[PDB]
């Protein structure tokens, strides 16, 4: 893991918990990076280097400056 290929990246919408193994605590206002996009769930991971499923309902395509 380095500064390298650049993915995709989606923010937190809505704070959700998690209740497995599997999936990831995600609080709102929170900058993740997106890993896992094609099934019904995102998996997403945090700066810690934890990875978690989580509801795409509450991701958002984070804005910015860049033209269009």
């Amino acid at each position: 893991g380095s500064s390298g290929s650049s993915g995709l990246k989606m923010q937190v919408l809505y704070e959700f918990e998690a209740r497995n193994p599997r999936e990831l605590t995600v609080v709102q206002g929170e900058k993740l990076e997106v890993l896992d996009h094609s099934k019904r769930w995102w998996l997403v991971k945090n700066e810690a280097g934890r990875s978690g499923y989580i509801p795409s309902n509450i991701l958002e395509p984070l804005s910015g400056p860049s033209s269009g």
